[PDB]
């Protein structure tokens, strides 16, 4: 029992974690086998911000000039390149710590672990969502970037985010291990924001199912809907739209509790009418959108409270 | 910026945990220097642990009844003790990742990361606090029992848990790493009930210092009050006290943020007498009570380990 924003085990990414400086810039890179990532505005300065050309600004620089610390020992960096929004520096030396691993771009409503680090060493692990509208809400502080995101299923890490930038908002903005940027944004500092955002549904639904896993129901009615009904109300609150897709994966924590998706869906609308007047659901007296179907499985008993 | 439930980075740990067998029952222990500490229910059968005594229970074992498994190594058991509710397999190897380390007992109120364990392997870590009726909040399922808490306090790994029970209403008890229960529970396979839980009312404070850090800050009032009126709003609404050692541990956010500890106190008066209005406070329409006024700090400053 208990349901906790649960990360995953940092320590197959605490083992590749470095600092790369270049000039008087530092910040965290990615040590995997004989490469070392981080994003590719290491190589600006205070003055390059606005509309840096990087291709001017890395032809400029020879691999002595990247520094690479990993814990206490200087690694030799023997070649770079640039991919999209990365750099990826070639050392000398194979991390000997590298997990088995794979890169993966993530759709948003997906959740990731961020093990947030300064100076190439991990301050804390969290729980995040790539939100509807590509930004993610994290807790970042100047000299995090190159802080990586990150799934743990079966013992493959998947590395899914690298954090580039904080957005005048004060949500983050980063790209895939490809260095292609997820959503609109671009890695300079000229005036730019965040989409309005959305609410994951399919998420929502998913935590509605734990709680019933968990043993709790009184959210719960006599009603349905259809798909078509559902999208229409929830949109007026700001809900992103459910899919077939979305019904579909929820097919097992359906099958798990008895209650049918768009049952399910009617007790999301009456909860969006009626707030929770008192009462809280698995300690929360919001509707909590960033566990998905995935993480709810991940964590809950197979067995339901009945 | 933003503000988080964060947990510590669990790598000095993972290298420590193991997987114990006795007989049917397979749980997770801790492996530091040659030592692997676990919870002594483990040479319980079921039927055991509806009465059991340990003393007895533990005379009919030898170290080849204890099977501990580090990944996919054997390590043999050469000697077996209890030190109150805990097990302890001294192996014929230490652990050559062992991290600095100390075993620290908590107060009710401290925070700590869980690092949940099955079969020995590591699933997940969160972060928990001890609540004023001593149990903790966890997320656990069975095959957990041995999993741990932990803080990291510099280069040291203070380790302050370890998880026996789940509790009937679905939260959570276990000891320290001395094998001394938190709170009025035992080991034994019976209805056992924690007493009324409480808010605990520094962290509520922290947390607020923590939104005023992060610029929500609408909360914030012309009143001042005194600790002694604010403690009987806080025993009305079912909060802790609110002592003098609590106003100087905020000393550094109230310095960090300007505000003095009465000031904010007066704050949170107003919240418990009159609610939120529709609004929300970092994010939450709740008063969040697991942040420390050092997990404040930790988490806002970037402190690394
Ligand atoms: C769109 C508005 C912001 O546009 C940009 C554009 C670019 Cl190219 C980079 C950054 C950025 C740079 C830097 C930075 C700078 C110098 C040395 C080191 C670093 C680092 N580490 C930090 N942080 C930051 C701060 C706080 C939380 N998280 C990220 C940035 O967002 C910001
Ligand atoms: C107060 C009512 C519960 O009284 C007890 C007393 C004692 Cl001595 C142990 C347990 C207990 C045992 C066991 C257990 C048993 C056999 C083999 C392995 C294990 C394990 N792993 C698991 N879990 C448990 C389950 C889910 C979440 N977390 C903990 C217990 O609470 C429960």
């Amino acid at each position: 029992s208990g349901f906790r924003k649960m990360a995953f085990p940092s320590g197959k990414v605490e083992g590749c974690m470095v600092q790369v400086t270049c000039g008087t810039t530092t910040l965290n890179g990615l040590w995997l086998d004989d490469v070392v990532y981080c994003p590719r505005h290491v190589i600006c300065t205070s003055e390059d911000m606005l509309n840096p050309n990087y291709e001017d600004l890395l032809i400029r620089k020879s691999n002595h000039n990247f520094l690479v610390q990993a814990g206490n020992v200087q690694l030799r960096v023997i070649g770079h390149s640039m991919q999209n929004c990365v750099l990826k520096l070639k050392v000398d030396t194979a991390n000997p710590k590298t997990p088995k691993y794979k890169f993966v771009r993530i759709q948003p409503g997906q959740t990731f672990s961020v093990l947030a680090c300064y100076n190439g060493s991990p301050s804390g692990v969290y729980q995040c969502a790539m939100r509807p509208n590509f930004t993610i809400k994290g807790s970042f502080l100047n000299g995090s970037c190159g802080s990586v995101g990150f799934n743990i299923d079966y013992d493959c890490v998947s590395f899914c985010y690298m954090h580039h930038m904080e957005l005048p908002t004060g949500v983050h903005a980063g790209t895939d291990l490809e260095g292609n940027f997820y959503g609109p944004f671009v890695d300079r500092q000229t005036a730019q924001a965040a989409g309005t955002d959305t609410t994951i549904t399919v998420n929502v639904l998913a935590w509605l199912y734990a709680a019933v896993i968990n043993g709790d129901r009184w959210f719960l009615n006599r009603f349905t809907t259809t798909l078509n009904d559902f999208n229409l109300v929830a949109m007026k609150y700001n809900y992103e739209p459910l899919t077939q897709d979305h019904v579909d994966i929820l097919g097992p924590l359906s099958a798990q509790t008895g209650i049918a998706v768009l049952d399910m869906c009617a007790s999301l609308k009456e909860l969006l009418q009626n707030g929770m007047n008192g009462r809280t659901i698995l300690g929360s007296a919001l509707l909590e959108d960033e566990f998905t179907p995935f993480d709810v499985v991940r964590q809950c008993s197979g067995v339901t409270f009945q």
